[PDB]
């Protein structure tokens, strides 16, 4: 990684990838990775394996989808973070687990957890972009409330 925009590409093992400043792309590959966007607007994709994703400050994009395993987002700041899930919104479940938000793809064991979502706004992502539609924070909370009474 460098202060410039980098494309950081892991391998099938457990990799640590730190983007540093600049608007980076982090592709972990298989294995259980640690990905840090740091400063800047970063795109993080843990891919297969159970990954820890730290977008950092700035407006970060997290990818998720079928076969991505159990990944955990640890946010730090930014008013325009996004999760881009390669599935229809009609296949997403939302639940509060402790202080975390858990997002599941129905029919799979792929699960994305936002650590400490419910602690304060700096831990949150602001939009979920599914294949067909976008869901904002008020929308995510309505889904969590609806799904908890399901
Ligand atoms: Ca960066
Ligand atoms: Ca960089
Ligand atoms: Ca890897
Ligand atoms: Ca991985
Ligand atoms: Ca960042
Ligand atoms: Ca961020
Ligand atoms: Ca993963
Ligand atoms: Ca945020
Ligand atoms: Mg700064
Ligand atoms: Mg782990």
């Amino acid at each position: 990684g460098s202060a410039r925009d980098d494309v950081l590409i892991g391998d099938a093992g457990a990799n640590v990838l730190n983007g540093l400043a600049g608007n980076d792309v982090l592709s972990g590959g298989a294995g259980d990775d640690v990905l840090l966007g740091d400063e800047g607007s970063d795109l993080l994709s843990g891919d297969a394996g159970n990954d820890d994703l730290f977008g950092g400050q700035g407006d970060d994009t997290y990818l998720f989808g079928v076969g991505y395993g159990h990944d955990t987002i640890y946010e730090s700041g930014g008013g325009h973070d996004t999760i881009r899930i390669n599935a229809g919104a009609d296949q997403l479940w939302f639940a509060r687990q402790g202080n975390d938000l858990e997002i599941r793809i129905l029919g799979t064991d792929d699960a994305l957890t936002v650590h400490d979502w419910y602690r304060d706004a700096d831990h949150r992502v602001e939009i979920i972009h599914a294949a067909n539609q976008a869901v904002d924070q008020a929308g995510i909370e309505k889904l969590v409330e609806a799904m908890a009474q399901y």
